[PDB]
C-alpha cells in the first residue's frame, strides 16, 4: 500500500531539513519543528521551542519549505514526510515527536492522512494554533487573485480543507495535542471549544486556552506558541506516557500568557515581539489565480470543489 509519489526530487526536500548540532542522518532524540505561514523554521522557533526543547533533552530539528511556506501546502507536506522518514531512520528507527505552528499543523495532518508510511514514525504531535479548517480571515476565494498558493488553500471552504476533512483527516492519527486560543487574530473561528474550531481534531487533546484559563484570558496567535502556559502544556505532551498532554500536569497554576519562564531574558524579549504571523505581508511569494489543483491522491475527496483545472470530479 505504497505512499503517493513526491512531486519534488528528494534532494530538494533534503535541502529544507536542519538539525541543530547534529546530522539528520545520525541524531539522538530528535524533534521535528514545522513552521507557520510566512516563516522559516528559525523565524518561527528561534526564541521559543528550539532553545526550550534542547533543555528538555531533544535535538531540535526543523524544516523550512521555500519560500517561507507560501507555496502549495501539498508541497510543503513533502518536506515534512521526507523529514520524518529521515529523522526516524536517523535515530535508528525510533518514533519522534513533531511540533508545529499554524499551517505546520495542517501540513503535519495532511502528511499523516495521505502518506501512510510515516503514521508509525511520529511518536506524537504537538500543534500550536493549527488551522485544519483554514481561516475565515483570509477573505473570500473570489478576491485572492494573485495571493500565495497556501493562502488560497487555507481559506475556509477551500478544496484542500474539504479533501482533508472528507478523507478522515480531522481525526487524530497519532497522539495529538492542539493548543489554541479563541482570541487568535489569524485563525478563526476558534471560539466554540468544539469541533467547530479550526484547531479541533477528533479524539485529540484539544486545549483551547479560554477553556482552562477563563473567558477573559487573552492570548494571541504568536502567544499561542511562546506563552508559559504553552510551554507547560507542550512539555506535558512530550513527557506524557499517553502521548497527549495530561490535565493533571498543567492546570490553572500555569495560566500565564507571557514568554516561557525557562527562556532567557534575551529570548523572552524576542518571543514577546514575534511578528512572524504577519511576516508574509512583506515577503514576495508565488502568484496564484485559482486554488491549486489537488494531488491525485486527494482529488476524490473534494468532488464538486473548484480548482485551477475546473470543478473536481471522480
Ligand atoms: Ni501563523
Amino acid at each position: 500500500g505504497s505512499d503517493p509519489a513526491f512531486s519534488q526530487p528528494k534532494s530538494v526536500l533534503d535541502a529544507g531539513l536542519t538539525c541543530q548540532g547534529a546530522s539528520p542522518s545520525s541524531v539522538s532524540k530528535p524533534i521535528l519543528l514545522v513552521p507557520g505561514t510566512g516563516t522559516t523554521g528559525p523565524q518561527s522557533f528561534d526564541s521559543n521551542w528550539i532553545p526550550l526543547s534542547a533543555q528538555l533533552g531533544y535535538t531540535p530539528c526543523w524544516i523550512s519549505p521555500p519560500p517561507f511556506m507560501l507555496n502549495d501546502t501539498q508541497v510543503n507536506t513533502e518536506y515534512m514526510v521526507n523529514a520524518i522518514t529521515t529523522l526516524y531512520a536517523g535515530s535508528g528507527n525510533n518514533k519522534l515527536p513533531v511540533l508545529t505552528v499554524c499551517q505546520g499543523g495542517l501540513v503535519a495532518q495532511w502528511g499523516l492522512t495521505f502518506f501512510p508510511s510515516i503514521r508509525s514514525k511520529v511518536d506524537r504531535l504537538m500543534a500550536f494554533a493549527p488551522d485544519y479548517k483554514g481561516t475565515v480571515l483570509a477573505g473570500p476565494l473570489d478576491a485572492l487573485a494573485g495571493s500565495a498558493p497556501s493562502v488560497w488553500q487555507q481559506t475556509t471552504g477551500s478544496a484542500l480543507t474539504t479533501a482533508l476533512r472528507n478523507a478522515g483527516g480531522l481525526t487524530q492519527i497519532v497522539p495529538t495535542t492542539n493548543l489554541y486560543s479563541a482570541t487568535d487574530e489569524i485563525v478563526q473561528p476558534q471560539v466554540s471549544n468544539s469541533p467547530l474550531d479550526s484547531s479541533y481534531l477528533f479524539n485529540g487533546k484539544n486545549v483551547q486556552a479560554q477553556a482552562v484559563c477563563g473567558p477573559l484570558f487573552v492570548i494571541d496567535h504568536a502567544g499561542s506558541l511562546t506563552s508559559q502556559f504553552s510551554y507547560v502544556v507542550g512539555r506535558s505532551a512530550l513527557r506524557s506516557t499517553t502521548g497527549q498532554a495530561r490535565s493533571a500536569d498543567y492546570g490553572i497554576t500555569d495560566c500565564n500568557p507571557l514568554p516561557a519562564n525557562d527562556l532567557t531574558p534575551e529570548q523572552k524579549v524576542a518571543a514577546a515581539a514575534l511578528l512572524a504571523p504577519y511576516y508574509a505581508a512583506i515577503v514576495a511569494g508565488p502568484k496564484q489565480n485559482c486554488e491549486p489543483d489537488l494531488m491525485p491522491y486527494a482529488r476524490p475527496f473534494a468532488v464538486g470543489k473548484r480548482t485551477c483545472s475546473g470543478i473536481v470530479t471522480p
